[PDB]
């Protein structure tokens, strides 16, 4: 009801000098006002889509906060279609912001990506929706897949960390930025029966710029510090990458990605707009699930030779070497049986040496079959399919490498397959789940810099950034931004101490897993240490 | 030898600021305090509840929470509280010394302050126990226990801890909550004894604040902004601000208005909130009047009700609609029959019809001999926020020359009361964006104008939101420690007010969404000074 | 382009520059993770010690300790506890040659790491790590080998480089101390649990971001320490003695299991919500709840009630009607309901505390092809407390019933769960067992509360929505002021917290009468860190 005595007693009960906690001098900032001003662009096919922004005004004193806006269009015909998850980012080819003395900043679209996959709200205006990323369908040539929709890409940079203090400022110089775009067969989950030749003929982006401009009265412009994020690639299957010219660097990250190119970039299943572990794995063990347990009158018609469907025992257990499935099935006629797909999908090296069997990976199939739909709904599936078979191309089941056929599905599940050109899977599963690195080594010239077996340095990544989704990454600044000048590691060339060299073991795969023939391809990024001068325009000089 | 070396720092190679340690600065001598009044009720019979505070001892306070003793609820009928009850209740809250008002806040722009707290926001309450739709089944029957709900009241004080905290100048602070009618936050079926309870119902509020006994205080004079909202005509897609000499920010947004409704919807999620939630508990009310396993035609429909018996085939065509319909264990003396038009609505004899039946592709299940139900499986249909947002006078409205609610009185029966105050937009969860053009002026010029919405994308972006509102901010500057940037009035140019003109989205004419009527809200923040000369006082900045 | 309006309300005031700062050169600095093994030591207690001394080593934050979990391979039902990482940790100590620096209980560290969902899952939280495995041979895989990170939370992390540990050429000793192997553990009687605790070894790892400083301007600081007070069982009261300079107090209550054997009926494994752990439960429950069986059911106790239903479908138990219909039964067989599954009672003819009560319908199929009923819809009135109910109260000497009428069958699949942060007297600590809590400082009364108004405000002020009535002193920004603190007056004898509290009562008659509560109070005292002489601390009198 009021302060206490024990409370009123313990103070008054005033010769230090002490800080002002309860009230504060309000300083008067610079005189500004903000806008949001939007752009159309110029449109430019070198055949890759380029996009470009001027802005060039005597008012527009700072801005920061670059939205691209993207009209995405009507989707008709025939055939299963949808987006991938932000489809927005994954447009990006490059980003580039120039003034007339050359590059200010610029980012490769998967760096961008990474940089804001912290960023839930910017990942869902990019966007992500069960209208946009659930597989559509479309019956007939005239039927809509896909409503038309905008999507809205956050370009973060470094002008946004501490808003107008971090402000790229316009020194009365004319700012570009152009946006290079990935082709659209990137960004598009889809079935061979959707006309992939017509859609790619007909698409173009069709962008919009938005950034909050600032004019400011007697703007005072002081240097200011900005890190470039530069990215090399390795060779297919090469467990090594080197960046060269390494003079400050402020962080260094590491990551895997999957290279498709030996393949059709064709999977069995995708779960749409439902993207966690679980639904991946759902959506698989649900598309196989046809083909693996049928109710029929005689021994199932329609798969190929090669296929071994038995009938299930009384007993309800099917041995397959050392696996037994167990299969029950309710209500099933009396002129029909229950059948196991015993070898749905199976790969192996060597004739009589290990094989990775698909049917091998169920230990209970439970359901009741409907006599009104003619189909078997499935109740309880005890499996131990994971994020990794779902991962896993068709062309590698069908590869040469493989002695058996070895993908006995129905003709009707493979037409039901989808092309997933995703360009920024990382790993060699679509969750970036298996950590296929044992060990990393970073070498600055000829000593090491960094070693590790585990990935401490994901956690720590994580952590520090407050990220479920982190990458290996060694952090040299810890000091606030724009505040501060960022600390770096910094070159000796006499030593030959100006390239960072990165060396990984992967995991072995275990042994006998299709995914192991999955090429890879490691990616190393390191942020270099610029100034940014204003004196004549805008200008950034490498720190060296 | 597969060892590697292990060597620390090997990437190492004026006057500088210590970033490794920090002169630990003496604060002013203080001591906080969690302090809870009660206070006095007071009844357009409006329930308004009054605190004072009045304490030599008490120098300054911030982090104002109302608690809220929700009663024990008997009887029959279904009974359950909006989402984030405590928040609902609120109509205006209002913090006053004897020079006048501090600040104050429309019950609304408090909650969509706080919209983005998720622990505020579950304090409010947000629960099962509190948002299920319970039902009680004899007059004697506990169909809510009684429960404590916590309205945390966002304040500018709260911003900078004890540097934005309110500064009592041994003045006497006035803290007044109105509430809303009880109606607007429950959720209630007719059965319900709504008349007794709104009769027999009390608020009982507490107010807690967090006090500070400050030794020798040095007050400085600040700045605080305060939220104006102005709410246009029912359809009128204008709304202005006037007097506008320094604002720091302005948002827009739309709220569904349901005059010309009873305020019934077919159906509610309860405590389930996501857009899923919403379209599967209106296609579950649907479905016992729309599949029927039946011997002979089924009965209790109105005549106007178009009820087919299945083919073999399993297809019901409904015009260019067909509907799989496909039922196991159906009993020998018994049929399927599909409800072909179980909402209907046209306003004209020979147009075009909006059918919730042909908003359904197929329906699977089996039948239940022993407990003669049908016990629904696979559904596939095409129902969206939009349809569970339709009241039902909308589907039996005078502009329809169809009945056009041919459900069963069961179901009818079954229809729900809502009247959350606090609902945008012209569904329940503000999926559908309305506005297709903005513009804002300030005076007779163009301030801003976008047809998109991407003063939302920056909104939401800004402040780290996904319930965002079209926005424009004008102050970028870090709160307390400076004065906030504000659009500045020119009053001789005539520049002193925002005007705001939206441009509605079309949609045809014979969906029962396009009769519900929108009204445009516009919210102002206009910065003031706070002196503290004679008590704490606070002056319109012009 | 700017419009015209904007350019036209623009176009001897001192003002600051919020669109340019002059980037200050920091201290000379490079930072690394550095990883350390350590030494292990054995109440056979594991303890890991991590000497940290380096030349190049000035200072250092962000403790991860990693934890390499083994292969669990047999028979029998297993799982960790989630969160294993931090259910490991009984204590962790910064010590220096000077003594203690900080240190900290591992519920304690827990409680200030579980706002930070990153750190809670790095622990870890998966299906893998908390699903309840099963393994069907000796030689059978149950839990494949795993690693997980523990963020050891440390005053030293907030303000990065300026709040971090400085080495005044120094040796820090970091001393984990470990939870035995049982409390992280979820496993049935079929498991050997026996042989995994002989074999089971904690393989730890200290990983922390080291800083090599260039001629480091040390000045003094103030770090608050926590200090954790445990009342006697049952007992509502508890002591902090000696607090001369505290930034808060906190106040919970733990269940005390040392009276049961630690069993419980079920768990819902890596699904954590509320009705994940009611569904779990339900589950075990239906199978001898609900009977398809040609005559009686056999293999239940004699003290079993199992009544055939009736046509009409409700089976009344006493007060209650059940109403309970199955599908595809075979003409041979009936409908059975079990009527006292569980049941308590402290009296004879009295009231009943029974769980097939809690029921009142039950609808499925029967499964000719598997012989089970495939459960549909159920509606019930079970909550959290009856999952949180030990076995070995339904059965306990109180009880004049038998009263665990469950098969054999059921009963071999309880789990034993011996997580030691457990909180109230439920596992999602949902109840409100404080009715009222007082704080004395002396004899005076500094607080009181009916309602947890100090649990909403811990919860708002931190962000969490997991916290504890806690009464805070500090509301100053921290490292950059001293900390604002509760000050004893010795003469006058307040320089001591004692709480009391009120608990609520749930019935003699409810089985969740006879858990044991303990009542924890944790008191966080400021101490100034002095770097003169190696590193030391100073409580703040």
């Amino acid at each position: 009801g009021a302060m206490n005595n024990t409370i009123i007693n313990s103070l008054i009960g005033d010769s230090i000098k002490r800080s002002n906690v309860f009230a504060v001098d309000s300083q008067i900032p610079t005189l500004y006002m903000p806008q949001y001003i939007s752009l159309s662009g110029v449109m430019t096919n070198d055949n890759q889509a380029i996009a470009s922004f001027e802005i060039r005004d005597q008012y527009i004193t700072a801005l920061n906060h670059l939205v691209l806006s993207l009209e995405l269009p009507e989707v008709k015909g025939m055939g299963r279609f949808g987006y991938v998850p932000y489809v927005g980012y994954k447009c990006i080819n490059h980003v580039s912001i120039s003034s007339c003395n050359g590059v200010i900043w610029e980012i490769e679209g998967e760096e961008l990506y990474n940089n804001c996959i912290n960023n839930t709200i910017a990942l869902k205006h990019s966007g992500y929706s069960s209208e946009l990323n659930d597989i559509s369908i479309g019956l007939t040539p005239n039927d809509t897949i896909k409503e038309p929709s905008t999507v809205y890409v956050y370009i973060k940079t470094p002008f946004d960390v501490e808003d107008t203090f971090s402000s790229l400022k316009l020194s009365d110089s004319k700012i570009t930025v152009t946006v290079t775009f990935n082709p659209v067969s990137d960004i598009v989950i889809r079935d061979s029966s959707f006309d992939f030749e017509t859609f790619n003929k007909e698409f173009v982006y069709v962008p919009e710029l938005s950034f909050i401009g600032y004019m400011v009265k007697n703007v005072q412009i002081k240097p200011s510090f900005i890190e470039k994020p530069r990215r090399v690639i390795g060779q297919i299957n090469q467990p090594t990458a080197t960046v060269t010219e390494v003079h400050a660097a402020t962080s260094l990250s590491v990551y895997t990605k999957p290279y498709y190119g030996n393949t059709d970039n064709k999977f069995i299943s995708y779960p749409g707009y439902s993207q966690d572990e679980k639904d991946y794995i759902d959506a698989y063990v649900s598309r196989l699930l046809d083909d693996l347990v049928i109710v029929s009158d005689g021994p199932p018609t329609g798969y190929p030779e090669s296929a071994e469907i038995v009938e299930v025992p009384e007993d309800g257990i099917v041995s397959i070497q050392d696996a037994d499935v167990y299969v029950k099935i309710d209500n099933v006629p009396d002129n029909m049986s229950v059948y196991l797909h015993t070898n749905l999908l199976m790969f192996g090296t060597r004739k009589n040496s290990f094989i990775y069997n698909i049917s091998k990976k169920f230990s209970a199939i439970t359901g009741t079959y409907s006599d009104a739909t003619k189909r078997t709904i499935f109740a309880h599936i005890s499996h131990s399919i994971n994020i990794i078979d779902t991962s896993i191309p068709v062309s590698l089941w069908t590869s040469q490498r493989n002695v058996y056929n070895g993908d006995n599905r129905s003709a009707e599940s493979k037409a039901k397959d989808l092309f997933i050109n995703d360009p920024f899977i990382k790993g060699i599963d679509f969750k970036n789940k298996t950590d296929i690195i044992s060990r990393l080594e970073v070498r600055f010239g000829n000593d090491v810099l960094y070693s590790e077996n585990g990935p401490i340095s994901r956690i720590y990544n994580e952590l520090l950034t407050k990220s479920n989704n982190g990458t290996r990454t060694l952090t040299f600044n810890f000091t606030p931004k724009i505040f501060f000048r960022p600390t770096t590691i910094t070159a000796n060339v006499s030593r030959g101490k100006d390239k960072l060299s990165v060396r990984v073991v992967y995991s072995t795969m275990g042994v006998n897993h299709p995914i192991y023939y999955v090429q890879k391809q490691l990616v190393v990024v390191c942020n270099d240490l610029y100034k940014v001068s204003y004196d004549q325009g805008v200008s950034i000089t490498k720190i060296m």
